[PDB]
């Protein structure tokens, strides 16, 4: 089998992407944030504290003839940005772009933190990291991909995120029309439960490529590109007036600037992030100070190839017995 679904930016800055997901019988369609950096499929629901729901579409398990309470199971998750959610668990039928999993753990939120409440466009998350990170207790549950894998034509999914435009998540096949040149594959460590890999270096604008190993994670659920302070300083030094602002929480730059591109290495291959992808707009409405899309990972404890990087590529998440990651230009 295969599946194919369009993923759509939630706003004009590509702060996140939402993909429609069918849950239950009859289908209840929720728009979920597909997150290769976590491993829980959780939804706003009829069980979510009412004051914490503000515009989201909810899953109502009592209206699904295939929903079953997973007795005794609870979940609770905290994300890198400090947001969180928790609740109980149902199993139900979940379909993405025509690909159907029966008995998928659907984690129903009883509580969500303010950032979730305040984002009316995201109805939940669909985790695509390794199932070892799933938070369901006392019996850990499998991701949608892990459940689908054996049925797929090939044990892969691909992320093709757009810049200020829709893109595509495919399951079970590689669309050879969706990229240019070849896909370069690179080794993955699953030891921390992430799609963790090592970039071979970087360049800033038309500058020379610096060969250096940068370990980090391919994370569709993180907006920005988080890299070591040395790398980030080298980038922003090429933007007149750019500076790190402790009050704002990162590098900012004059909105009048033209940003240079940023290149990262995948083996001997190179992915080029155009400068415009690195502009996240005014820090506050009407400001002429703009927020940068490349930020320091210092104090995160891990480098993160988030949407800023991934959207410059066609990305293969290869879930073969030994997983690997592939990157192509597009």
């Amino acid at each position: 089998s295969t599946g194919s679904a369009t993923t759509t930016p939630i706003d004009s800055l590509d702060d996140a992407y939402i993909t429609p997901v069918q849950i239950g019988t009859p289908a209840q369609t929720l728009n979920l944030d597909f997150d290769t950096g976590s491993s829980d499929l959780w939804v706003f629901s009829s069980e979510t504290t009412a004051s914490e729901v503000d515009g989201q579409t909810i899953y109502t398990p009592s209206k699904s003839t295939t929903a079953k309470l997973l007795s005794g199971a609870t979940w609770s998750i905290s994300y890198g940005d400090g947001s969180s959610s928790s609740g109980d668990v149902y199993t139900d039928t979940v379909s993405v772009g025509g690909l159907t999993v029966t008995g998928q753990a659907v984690e129903s939120a009883k509580k969500v933190s303010s950032s979730f409440t305040e984002d009316s466009t995201i109805d939940g998350l669909l985790g695509l990291a390794f199932s070892t990170l799933n938070t369901v207790s006392p019996t850990q549950q499998k991701t949608f991909f892990d459940n689908a894998k054996a049925s797929l034509d090939s044990p892969v999914f691909t992320a093709d995120l757009g810049y200020h435009a829709p893109g595509t998540y495919n399951f079970g096949f590689i669309d050879t029309t969706a990229y240019t040149g070849s896909i370069t594959y690179t080794a993955v460590s699953t030891k921390q439960g992430f799609w963790e890999w090592t970039s071979t270096g970087y360049a800033v604008g038309s500058g020379t490529f610096k060969s250096t190993s940068i370990d980090g994670i391919a994370d569709t659920g993180t907006t920005l590109l988080y890299l070591p302070a040395t790398v980030v300083s080298a980038y922003w030094a090429q933007v007149s007036g750019a500076k790190s602002s402790s009050s704002v929480g990162g590098y900012v730059f004059p909105c009048s600037a033209t940003l240079p591109s940023f290149t990262f290495g995948v083996g001997s291959a190179r992915i080029v992030i155009p400068g415009d992808y690195i502009d996240f707009g005014p820090i506050s409405t009407g400001s002429s100070s703009c927020f940068g899309g490349i930020q320091s990972s210092a104090g995160i404890g891990i480098n993160i190839f988030g949407d800023v990087a991934l959207k410059a590529a066609f990305v293969v998440f290869n879930g073969a017995t030994t997983p690997t990651l592939g990157f192509a230009s597009k």
